[PDB]
């Protein structure tokens, strides 16, 4: 499956893409603003995931920091980034389907949205200035505005006991960006596509 990835914001942003306990594609690349990268996602990829880091320093070997979605201080990501990162989610070819979504459950750095470039359902977003808005307790100095759990790492904000339910920092997500993840057991705004479609990543897009 192809993803175009799209840094439509004003500023340089990095761009990555893992499932965890590898790459996809190269793992990450820089985008400077207006610039377009595409990937190639191996199809049954399960729990992949795109997302943006902000202000990043890598030297000639690729190794270095970003202030938001760091991944090891790796260009090219081989692992999920450090939060807040705003998350497009996908697994592809899951019994003959795709399924896709935005979760802001490890914060917000970077609006986006996520869409099919191809026939058959609808894409989703979170462009709200979530960063701007941010309650003061979730402000990242570092840049970005945190989940509660990364924040305060209670059983009820991690849902680690699969008992939880929405709290006053979910709801700000919720609200700001309705068609997104705000905590684990939202009511899911996970879209199916057909199987085996293809993608684009916009940073940024609606400024």
């Amino acid at each position: 499956a192809t993803f175009e990835i799209v840094n439509r914001c004003s500023y340089t942003v990095w761009a990555a893409a893992s499932k965890g306990d590898a790459a996809l594609d190269a793992g990450g690349r820089q985008l400077n603003s207006g610039e377009s990268w595409t990937i190639n996602v191996e199809p049954g990829t399960k729990g992949g995931k795109i997302w943006a880091r902000t202000d990043c320093y890598f030297d000639d070997s690729g190794s270095g920091i970003c202030k938001t979605g760091d991944c090891g201080g790796l260009l090219r990501c081989k692992r999920f980034g450090r939060p807040p990162t705003t998350l497009a989610e996908f697994s592809l070819n899951q019994y003959g389907k795709d399924y896709i979504d935005i979760s802001n459950i490890k914060g917000f750095n970077v609006p986006m949205d996520f869409s099919p470039t191809t026939r058959g359902c609808r894409g989703v977003r979170c462009a709200a200035d979530i960063v701007g808005q941010c309650p003061a307790k979730l402000k990242a100095p570092g840049g970005g505005c945190n989940d509660a759990c990364t924040v305060f790492q209670t059983s009820e904000y991690c849902c680690t006991t699969g008992k939880c339910g929405p709290t006053e920092y979910s709801r700000f997500f919720k609200r700001l960006c309705p068609d997104a993840f705000s905590y684990v057991l939202d009511k899911p705004t996970t879209v199916t596509c057909p199987g085996s479609s293809n993608y684009r990543v916009t940073f940024c897009p609606t400024a």
